[PDB]
């Protein structure tokens, strides 16, 4: 990651194991989703603890946990500069069960019932 453009935020993800990964990310991305992404492969559908634990994915904005999945922009990051973060994951399984269960999140999709 060389030269951080004004549309992107340079983010360093530090994992609990003491491994530090740094990549250029978008301020609209969520630190905990990124944490799973920086660990290895892209998160599919909330890599939590198997019997369900959402609080196991949290983000530390060095000294303080801002939230469990709050975005870099929301952490207050000037774009074009390097930001370091500490990420915590607990009892997390790499890929929950591989569903990739998501919502449509796309206009054109979602067939709702009509009557008019």
């Amino acid at each position: 990651s060389s030269n951080v453009p004004a549309d992107m935020i340079n983010l360093r993800l530090i994992l609990v194991s003491g491994k530090t990964k740094e990549f250029l990310f978008s301020p609209n991305d969520s630190a905990s989703d990124i944490a799973k992404h920086v660990y290895d492969n892209w998160p599919m559908d909330w890599e939590e603890e198997q019997v369900s634990s959402p609080n196991i994915l949290r983000l530390i904005y060095q000294g303080r946990f801002l939230h469990g999945n709050v975005t870099l922009g929301a952490l207050k990051l000037p774009f074009g500069k390097t930001t370091v973060m500490h990420l915590v994951a607990r009892e997390t399984l790499p890929e929950p069960n591989s569903q990739g269960q998501r919502n449509r999140e796309k206009t054109g999709e979602s067939n709702c019932c009509v009557i008019l």
